[PDB]
């Protein structure tokens, strides 16, 4: 298994930084072969994103944060994968907790966009993760097993096939509360298990990327875990040298 | 009145057909300048929508088909008015009745997006209409009053200064009704006069467009009626020729 880094930025992308962010990652990159490093800027910068990677030659994948369940079509507002696909675009997040925290996104939502993506040749990165509430009950794999099964449960395990899963400890998050690698590895072990129960060749090969809070100074503790193939990071993929840092330690790492 | 035409493109667009629409529109808007042209793409393509408005020297309005409640933050996949003002977007589509069925967008949500949009700068393009079942009951002006109410309530009618509001008759959408110039002009100053309870001045000034299906052929008609100031259009809008002609018609009907 082949580590995975991305960035997923978030609500955050300025014309400046942009391309700032994306010629310093390349540098701090520039052949640091053994990950695969993604970047998810805003819908709104993936053409600038595209254009200076391009210029840069870069090997940085490009992603995006969401995907709707349409191509072209009187769908106003929406997010299509054939349009993502003009611009090089690959790697879409989808389930992420933000989004099924604020916009209510469903299990069989999200499992659609899980279907439509694949069936559009891109690579969904699945976000599962539980509650502070379901994980003081303890509950976790309940929940992440009710997430994964949304899609296992109707496209069948085969459907995890070259596609990458992102587990968010949202239980944990400046609440006092962290998880440490060994939460982590703990966790992966029980979904990838999961999966190992329908299938363990799916399950041997499927990229599992952890969630949670990762730094330069974690990174490696981290990527040092079996089950632990990479990370979907948060706040550090906003910094060059603090993303290319937690790219290296799972590159060599691994 | 100044009349305002906007193009709404929903999920259409590509590289060329970007660059090939933008440019062949400007090329017959060439002496028009008695209506605002906006134009609304995916946001995937408002970068390339303003470089090639600002190669040409277009004056066409550049806007956007949906905006979020945040300028920057924790929040995964959403729509920011800050990042929209810098590519020049002005004018923001919020309540269009795809998103308001699609999505189950509430008054409430977009009220909120109307708030937001009037603090960062932005025109907000209100959308609101009723449903078939709706009209047929006889519905429509509680319905429009109720969805307007959710911004006049909670925000002053003063709010509406400076915004457009696009009525859709979704009950002529999809469903064999029919809207008419005058069936249309009878929504518009129902809607005009709700408005006006609260405030004349602001009634005489807000730019009401017309949501239903417009097209070269029943144009006129349309901007023929005083309480129309313009169109927002769709399928229409995916043609230069089609979009150019409308944009003419009301150009003329309001001199």
């Amino acid at each position: 298994r082949h580590p995975v880094v991305m960035g997923n930025w978030k609500l955050n992308g300025s014309k400046e930084m942009v391309v700032d962010l994306l010629n310093g990652l390349n540098a701090e990159l520039e052949g640091v072969t053994g990950v695969d490093v993604a970047v998810a800027p805003p819908a709104l910068f993936v053409d600038l994103a595209e254009r200076t990677l391009t210029e840069a030659g870069s090997a940085i994948i490009l992603g995006a944060q969401n995907t709707d369940l349409n191509n072209s079509g009187a769908f106003t507002g929406d997010m299509s994968p054939a349009m993502l696909k003009e611009f090089g675009a690959t790697h879409i997040i989808i389930g992420h907790s933000e989004r099924r925290e604020y916009h209510a996104e469903s299990d069989e939502f999200v499992a659609k966009k899980f279907a439509f993506l694949k069936e559009n040749g891109l690579t969904p990165v699945l976000c599962i993760g539980e509650s502070d509430a379901q994980n003081e009950a303890g509950e976790t794999m309940a929940v992440c097993a009710r997430q994964l099964d949304a899609v296992i449960n109707t496209q069948g395990v085969e459907a995890l096939e070259g596609a990458i899963i992102a587990y968010e400890p949202i239980w944990a998050i400046g609440t006092g509360k962290a998880a440490t690698a060994e939460d982590a590895q703990r966790i992966h072990a029980q979904i990838r298990a999961h999966i190992a129960e329908k299938s363990e060749a799916v399950a041997k090969n499927v990229v599992i990327q952890y969630g949670g809070s990762v730094k330069p100074e974690n990174a490696a503790a981290y990527f040092a875990q079996p089950d632990i193939d990479g990370a979907l990071v948060g706040g550090a993929a906003l910094d060059a040298k603090s993303f290319a840092a937690i790219a290296k330690a799972a590159a060599e790492a691994k």
